[PDB]
C-alpha cells in the first residue's frame, strides 16, 4: 500500500508536491573534513573519516548516500562495506520493503543489495499515510513508516498514536533525525534511547552493552559514534521544552498564489522565511536574531575546535604509548577516557544546529567533554613517562583534509578512483532495473 | 548633600521605606565553603578561604563586612588585613563620605578606619540622588552614588547621564553587582572593563597590566578573584539582550492597600511574586519556569564540580612539583594555565545568578575554563616526571570545609576566637561612636 513514487500525489497536491521537490534548489554541499581536518584523525579507523559533508536538500539524500565514499564501491548485491540500514533513512522505498518484506527481511544483507530497490526520494510516503482515504482531502494524516521510530518513541513515553498533533510533527521528522547504532546481527537501527535522551544516559546505555562503533586506528580506543542529534537535542532546548515543533520554524503555514493556507514542504533553513517563522512568535526583527544565532554559533565553534584540539593530542600521545610498548593494561583507563570524551563531543556538535536549538546544552556536553580529555592526557603523560618520554608528543600536519588522510594511512587518489568507476557504472544500472520493475518512473 | 540615615525618608515614603526594610526578613546566611570545600583549596592564600557564605538581604550587608572572617579583628583603626575600598558597596555612608572627604581620601586608609562612619545599612542615598527636590515629590531621581562605577559604565559606551530610564535602573544595580580590583596605592574599587566585560576581555586586561590578587600558598601562582559578576553576565544573557531589567525581575511594581502603585523595594527572588514578575511576560506556570531555573542550576552546578576537582588536583601537583625541586622557569608556564583556567572558574560560577542570568555564558566559560586546566595538569605530569615522580600525586582529605582549612594551614580555633572578640568588643564601640556623632539612629 505504500506509494514510493512521489509523483503520482502531484495532481492531487501541486502545492505540497512543487515545494516538496523544490529542495532541490538547497545543492551546495559543504565538504566538513575540508572544513575540520581534526575530523579525520577523531575518526581515523572509520568511515567519516573518509568522506563526511553537512547536510543539503532532502532531494539528495538517495543521491549523497549513493556517492559518499562512505558506502564504497561495491561489485555485487553482496559486496561493499555496509548494509542496507544505511537506505533507512534516504527513501520511501524503505517504507514499501519494510511493508512488502518485514522489517527484518529489509535489515537482512549489504546495502549494494538495496541499490536496484531504494530509488525514489524521501518523500510522501516517509512521514504521511497516504492510503488513508482522509490524505486525499488534504489532512495530512502523519504516521511514523519507520517501526524501530515507533519503538523509540514509546520508549521515551511518547507513543505515537497518544500524542497530540504538535508532537507528532516533531516526531515524523524524529524518525530520522536522531543518534542511532546498528543493533544485531542483522544490524538494525536501533536509536540508544533505552536509558533517555541525554549524552549522560546514551553513554551508560553503550557502556552498559560494551558497545562500540570502531576501534580508533590511532590510539585503538573502543570509540562510539555520535549521529545528528536533532530530536534528542531540540527535546533539551528551550523551544523544544515549549514544545515549538520542528514544523513551527522549518515547515511554515504559507499562502499559495489564491490564497490558500498551505504547509511549506521545501525543508530548509528557517531564516530564509523569518516572516512566516520566527516573527510569528518573535517581536525583534531579522537581523537581530540572525546575529544571536551567529554569537551561539561562534561560541559553540570556539569550544569546539578547543575540545578537538585536545582529543588529536590525546589520540596521537595514545598512538606514542603504545609504540613505546604500552600493555592492554596500561591503556584500557586512558581508552575509556578518550571514548568517553569524544562521545560527548561528537553528540553536542553533530547537529548541525546544536547552537539554534539547544545552544546551552551543546556547550554543557562539551565541558563534560574537556573533563574526560583533560584525564585522558594526564593519564597518558604519566604513562609515556614510565617509558623513558618526558617531552610533549609531536602531531603530524593536519592542516588540510588531505595531510590528516595522509597521516592516518588512507589513499584516497584511489579510493576516489574506484567510487567515481562505481557511480559512473554502476548507479545507471541500478536506475535501469529500477524502472525495468516499474519502481522508478 | 548625602543623607545616609535612611529612617530619615520613612514618614514620606512609606510604601518604599517599609518594602526596603523588609530586606532584613532574607536572614539565612548559607556557607558557601562548607557546601564546597574545594573552594578552600582553589583559594588558599586569599580570606576567601577562610570564609565565604551566600549573599542574602540588603539589610545585612554593613553586618556581613563586619563579621565575616574577611575582614579580620583589628585592634586599631591602621591595623586589620583590609582596606577602607571594602566599605564600598555596603552603605549609604559611603556616598556620605565620598562628598564629605573626596574619592582619594574616602579610599585612602585600612578598612577599620571606616568602623565608626559607616553604620547604615544599604540605602535610599546608594540608588537615589535624595537631595533632589522632585525625589520629595516621588520622583526616583536615580543617580550613580559611585563616582568608580559611573566611570565604569563611561568606558562601556553607556554613560549613565545619556541612558534612557531602562538602562538607568540595571546601571544602578550595576555599582556593586560587578567583577572589581583594588586599584593603586589607595587601592581604589575599579572595574575592569576598559577592554570590554567579557571573560576574555578581562583575562587580557588584568595580564596586560600584570595584575594578580594574591599567591595561590600551594601552586605558588599568581592568582585572579573573580566576584559576583551579574551586571556582566546579566548583559551577556538573553533578558540583557532585550533590555530586560534587573528591576524588572527583582524590583516589580506593585500597588500598596490604597491601589496605589510603587516599586516594591524588598529586593529578593523574583519567583517570591512569579505573578508581578515573570508572569508579565512568560505565559508558563510559575512551576514550568521554576524547573527550567533549577535544571540550569543543576547542569551548572555538575559541570562547576568537575572544574574545581580538575583544579584541586592541579594546585596539589603543582604543590608536588615545587616540593621536587621545581625552579620558577619550569613553574612558570603551569601557573599561567592555572592562573587562566581558575579566573575562567571564577567568572563564570562567582554570581549566584548565573544559572538564571546567562546560563549558556557560565557553561561556555566552564569549558574554557576546562581547556587550560588540562593543559595545565599534562604540563605538570611531564614536569614531575622530569624530577622522577610519575605516579599519580595524592590529594590531602579535603571532605569537609574544616579539614580543608586545616588541610592549607588555618588555625581556624584562633582565627574564629579572635574574630568573635572583634566582633563583641569593637563593633559596639563603633555604634556608640557613630551615635555620639549623630550618623546613627
Ligand atoms: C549508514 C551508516 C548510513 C550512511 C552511509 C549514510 N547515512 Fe545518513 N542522514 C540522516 C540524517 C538526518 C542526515 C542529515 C543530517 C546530518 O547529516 O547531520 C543524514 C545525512 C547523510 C549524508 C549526507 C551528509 C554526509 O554525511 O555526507 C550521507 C552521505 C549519509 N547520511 C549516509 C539520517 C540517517 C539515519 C536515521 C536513523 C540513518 C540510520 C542513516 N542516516 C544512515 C546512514
Ligand atoms: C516529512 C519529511 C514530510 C514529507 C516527506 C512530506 N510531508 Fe506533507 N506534511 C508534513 C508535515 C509535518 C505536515 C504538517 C502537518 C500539520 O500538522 O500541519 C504536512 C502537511 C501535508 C498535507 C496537509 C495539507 C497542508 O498542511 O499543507 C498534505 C496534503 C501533504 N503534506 C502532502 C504531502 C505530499 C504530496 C508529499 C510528497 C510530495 C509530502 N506531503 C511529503 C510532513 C511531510
Ligand atoms: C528520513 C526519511 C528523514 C526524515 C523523515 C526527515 N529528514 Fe531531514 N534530512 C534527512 C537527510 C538524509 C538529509 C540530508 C540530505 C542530503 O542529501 O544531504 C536531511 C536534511 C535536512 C535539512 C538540511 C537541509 C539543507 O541543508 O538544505 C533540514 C533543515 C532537515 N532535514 C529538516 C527536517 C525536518 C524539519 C523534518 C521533519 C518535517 C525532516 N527533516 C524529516 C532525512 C530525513
Ligand atoms: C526554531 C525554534 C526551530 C526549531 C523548533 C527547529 N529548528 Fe532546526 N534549525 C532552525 C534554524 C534557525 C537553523 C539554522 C541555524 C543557522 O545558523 O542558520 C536550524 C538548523 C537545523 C538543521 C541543520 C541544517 C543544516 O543545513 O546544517 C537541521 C538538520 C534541523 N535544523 C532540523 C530540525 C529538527 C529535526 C527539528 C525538530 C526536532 C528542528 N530542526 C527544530 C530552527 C529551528
Ligand atoms: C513559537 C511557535 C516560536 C517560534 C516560531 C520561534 N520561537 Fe524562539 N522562542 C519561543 C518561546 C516560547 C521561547 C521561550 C521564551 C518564552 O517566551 O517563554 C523562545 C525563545 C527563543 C530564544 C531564547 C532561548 C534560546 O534557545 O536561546 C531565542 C534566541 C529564540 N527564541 C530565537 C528564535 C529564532 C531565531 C526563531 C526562528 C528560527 C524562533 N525563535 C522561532 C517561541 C518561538
Ligand atoms: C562592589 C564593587 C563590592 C566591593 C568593592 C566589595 N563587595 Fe562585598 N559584596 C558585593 C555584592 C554585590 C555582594 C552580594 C553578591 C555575592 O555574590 O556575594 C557582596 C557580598 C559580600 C559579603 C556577603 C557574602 C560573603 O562573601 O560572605 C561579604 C562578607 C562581603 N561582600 C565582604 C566584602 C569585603 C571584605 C570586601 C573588600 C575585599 C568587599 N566585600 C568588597 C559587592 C562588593
Ligand atoms: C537600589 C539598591 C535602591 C535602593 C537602596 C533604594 N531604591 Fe528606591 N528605587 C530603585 C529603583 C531602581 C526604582 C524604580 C525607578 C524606576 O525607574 O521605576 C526606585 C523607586 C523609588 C521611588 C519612585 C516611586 C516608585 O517607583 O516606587 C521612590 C520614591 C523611592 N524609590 C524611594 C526610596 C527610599 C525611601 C529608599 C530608602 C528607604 C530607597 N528608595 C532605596 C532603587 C533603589
Ligand atoms: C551596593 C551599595 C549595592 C547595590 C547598589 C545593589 N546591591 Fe544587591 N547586594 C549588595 C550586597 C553587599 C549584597 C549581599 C548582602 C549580604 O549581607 O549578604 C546584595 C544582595 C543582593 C541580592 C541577594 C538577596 C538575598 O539573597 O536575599 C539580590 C537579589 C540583589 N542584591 C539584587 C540587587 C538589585 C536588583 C539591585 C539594583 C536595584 C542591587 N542589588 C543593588 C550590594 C548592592
Ligand atoms: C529576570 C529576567 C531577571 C533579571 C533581568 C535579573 N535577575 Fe537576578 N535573578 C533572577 C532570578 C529568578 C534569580 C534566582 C534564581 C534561582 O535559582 O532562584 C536571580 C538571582 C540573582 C542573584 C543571586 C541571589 C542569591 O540569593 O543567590 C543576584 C545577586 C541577582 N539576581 C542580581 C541581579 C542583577 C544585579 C541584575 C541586573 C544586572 C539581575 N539580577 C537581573 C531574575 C532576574
Ligand atoms: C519581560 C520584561 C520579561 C520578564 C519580566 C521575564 N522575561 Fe524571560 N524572557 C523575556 C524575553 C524577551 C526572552 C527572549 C525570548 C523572546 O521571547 O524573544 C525571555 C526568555 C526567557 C528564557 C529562555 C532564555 C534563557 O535565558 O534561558 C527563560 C528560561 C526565561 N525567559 C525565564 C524567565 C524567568 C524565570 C523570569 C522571572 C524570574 C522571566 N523570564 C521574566 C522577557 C521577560
Ligand atoms: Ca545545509
Ligand atoms: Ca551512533
Ligand atoms: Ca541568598
Ligand atoms: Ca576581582
Amino acid at each position: 500500500t505504500v506509494e514510493a513514487k512521489n509523483e503520482t500525489f502531484a495532481p492531487q497536491h501541486p502545492d505540497q508536491y512543487l515545494s516538496w521537490k523544490a529542495t532541490s534548489e538547497q545543492s551546495e554541499r559543504v565538504d566538513a573534513l575540508a572544513e575540520d581536518p581534526r575530523l579525520v584523525i577523531l575518526w581515523a579507523g572509520y568511515p567519516f573519516s573518509r568522506d563526511y559533508n553537512k547536510p543539503r536538500g532532502h532531494a539528495f539524500a538517495v543521491t549523497d548516500v549513493r556517492e559518499t565514499l562512505r558506502t564504497g564501491a561495491p561489485k555485487n548485491a553482496e559486496d561493499g562495506p555496509l548494509p542496507m540500514a544505511c537506505w533507512s533513512c534516504k527513501s520511501p522505498d524503505v517504507a514499501r520493503l519494510i511493508q512488502k518484506d518485514g522489517e527484518d527481511g529489509y535489515f537482512h544483507g549489504k546495502w549494494a543489495r538495496g541499490g536496484p530497490e531504494i530509488v525514489n526520494n524521501l518523500g510522501c510516503a516517509d512521514c504521511h499515510n497516504t492510503a488513508s482515504p482522509e490524505f486525499a482531502k488534504g489532512k495530512p494524516e502523519l504516521t511514523l513508516s519507520r517501526p524501530y521510530a515507533a519503538r523509540a518513541m514509546e520508549a521515551i513515553g511518547k507513543p505515537f498514536e497518544k500524542a497530540g498533533r504538535f508532537d507528532q510533527q516533531s516526531m515524523v521528522c524524529g524518525q530520522c533525525h536522531v543518534e542511532y547504532y546498528f543493533d544485531g546481527k542483522n544490524k538494525a537501527v536501533k536509536f540508544p534511547w533505552d536509558d533517555g535522551m541525554k549524552v549522560e544516559n546514551m553513554e551508560q546505555y553503550y557502556d552498559k552493552i560494551a558497545f562500540s562503533d570502531w576501534t580508533n586506528s590511532l590510539s585503538k580506543t573502543p570509540m562510539l559514534k555520535a549521529q545528528h542529534p536533532e530530536y534528542e537535542t531540540w527535546t533539551a532546548g528551550i523551544h523544544g521544552k515549549n514544545n515549538v515543533t520542528c514544523i513551527d520554524c522549518h515547515m511554515p503555514k504559507v499562502q499559495n498564489a489564491e490564497g490558500k493556507l498551505y504547509t511549506d514542504h521545501k525543508i530548509g533553513n528557517p531564516f530564509d522565511n523569518f516572516a512566516q517563522t520566527c516573527a510569528n512568535c518573535h517581536t525583534q526583527d531579522k537581523a537581530a536574531l540572525q546575529k544571536v544565532v551567529a554569537e551561539r554559533k561562534q561560541s559553540i565553534n570556539d569550544l569546539k575546535i578547543k575540545v578537538e584540539d585536545q582529543l588529536v593530542h590525546a589520540h596521537f600521545e595514545a598512538k606514542a604509548a603504545l609504540d613505546a610498548g604500552a600493555t592492554e593494561a596500561e591503556m584500557k583507563p586512558i581508552q575509556d577516557d578518550i571514548r568517553h570524551a569524544q562521545w560527548r563531543w561528537d553528540l553536542a556538535i553533530a547537529s548541525h544546529g546544536i547552537h539554534m536549538h539547544a545552544p546551552e546544552e551543546g556547550l554543557r556536553m562539551l565541558g563534560t567533554a574537556m573533563d574526560k580529555a583533560a584525564d585522558a592526557r594526564t593519564k597518558l603523560a604519566r604513562l609515556l613517562a614510565t617509558k623513558g618520554i618526558t617531552h610533549e608528543i609531536q602531531i603530524p600536519d593536519i592542516s588540510t583534509k588531505e595531510k590528516a588522510q595522509q597521516a592516518i594511512g588512507l589513499n584516497m587518489e584511489q579510493i576516489k578512483a574506484e567510487k567515481q568507476d562505481f557511480i559512473k557504472t554502476v548507479i545507471p544500472q541500478w536506475e535501469e532495473q529500477a524502472r525495468k520493475n516499474g519502481l522508478l518512473s
